[PDB]
């Protein structure tokens, strides 16, 4: 269909069959990967653990869809979870250039679980924690029954010692134990690199994982440059009955009774004190001025997440491809062929001298 650049260039990068707080293993995302034309290196250590290492194998521009994954459940059933958050860009991308993506993993749900007395719990003929609400109007012996956040998926690059962030879809926020949500939280988007990638607020529940910060909370949910591991439940859940709801790899926070927190660029807020009606807050996404938004941010991801990097050149005179792009303006010549450029004059593309 296209001369130049083929649109139907795809590789998938998804969660490698894993779920929940850890990343991805080297050997099932080669299971993964089996055949296709995408091969990646899990990283085994470090803050890469988890993370998917891909090499540019030459300068072109491709587009990158990150696909942040849905929160978890809580201990009410009927209540739907909040769905990930995408972000669909446009970047150019150099040659031998090692792409880190990270795909955020669906967090954790509360119910039902293997415990006896907390499925008695899950299946409503035991409300304990109702009962525990009626007297103190909120939890602090009986936590847990929040889904933990989901996880954001982080697709950056390093350069020159410093990792530059190109697409990170927000992870959605997991369902408290008293889930009481009928809207889910607007998508949320960042485009400036200067706003610090900070946690989110992180009170009983754990709150999403940022870009960079430091995680003191057991149960708050890690940065990308801590591995992005999603943090454990509130540390009364742990004690009373062992209810550990993580929330997802990518910076999903913790549940407590109380929904933890999705990830993303800033981690999304989960609730400040144990009330068990506070459904945890979706983190927020980013996409660098590097590259040209196609769409903003859009939940789409139903569970798990991934990212999908395609050859899309989106030209007003030629939308699929057709046309190479200027990285400098940021703008596309519909006319130049190999070795041209556009004429000064706002003429053709003539070859460059």
């Amino acid at each position: 269909q296209t001369p130049i650049f083929d649109p139907t260039v795809h590789w998938l990068f998804t969660t490698c069959g894993a779920s929940g707080p850890h990343g991805p293993t080297q050997a099932q995302c080669n299971n993964a990967y089996q055949n296709s034309n995408l091969s990646v290196e899990v990283g085994s250590e470090g803050p890469l653990k988890g993370i998917q290492i891909w090499k540019v194998p030459a300068t072109d521009t491709y587009s990158i869809s990150g696909y942040g994954a849905a929160g978890g459940k809580g201990g009410k059933n009927t209540m739907m979870r909040s769905h990930g958050v995408s972000v669909l860009g446009i970047f150019n991308l150099e040659k031998d250039d090692m792409l880190y993506i990270l795909v955020g993993q669906q967090g954790e749900d509360a119910c039902p679980s293997t415990n006896q007395l907390i499925q008695k719990v899950c299946i409503g003929e035991n409300n304990v924690i109702e009962e525990e609400i009626r007297v103190n109007r909120s939890v602090h012996e009986w936590a847990g029954g929040g889904g933990g956040g989901g996880g954001a998926t982080y697709v950056f690059k390093m350069k020159d010692g410093v990792p530059v962030p190109l697409i990170i879809a927000a992870g959605g926020g997991g369902r408290a134990y008293g889930a009481k949500t009928d809207t889910f939280h607007p998508e949320r988007l960042e485009n400036n690199s200067s706003v610090l990638g900070l946690n989110g607020n992180s009170g009983a529940a754990g709150g999403g994982g940022g870009w960079n910060d430091n995680t003191s909370l057991l149960w708050a949910g890690k940065s990308l440059q801590e591995g992005a591991t999603g943090g454990h439940s509130c540390p009364q859940a742990m004690k009373k009955w062992g209810w550990e709801t993580r929330g997802g790899f990518g910076g999903g926070g913790g549940g407590c009774s109380s929904g933890g927190g999705g990830g993303g660029y800033i981690g999304g807020n989960a609730a400040s004190n144990n009330d068990p009606e506070m459904d945890g807050e979706d983190g927020v996404s980013f996409i660098s001025p590097l590259g040209i938004l196609y769409t903003p941010a859009l939940k789409v991801m139903e569970g798990h997440g991934e990212v999908n990097i395609k050859h899309y050149l989106n030209c007003s005179h030629c939308e699929v491809d057709e046309c190479h792009m200027d990285p400098e303006s940021h703008k596309v010549i519909c006319f130049c062929d190999h070795g041209t450029v556009l004429a000064e004059d706002g003429v053709s593309c003539i070859v460059s001298p």
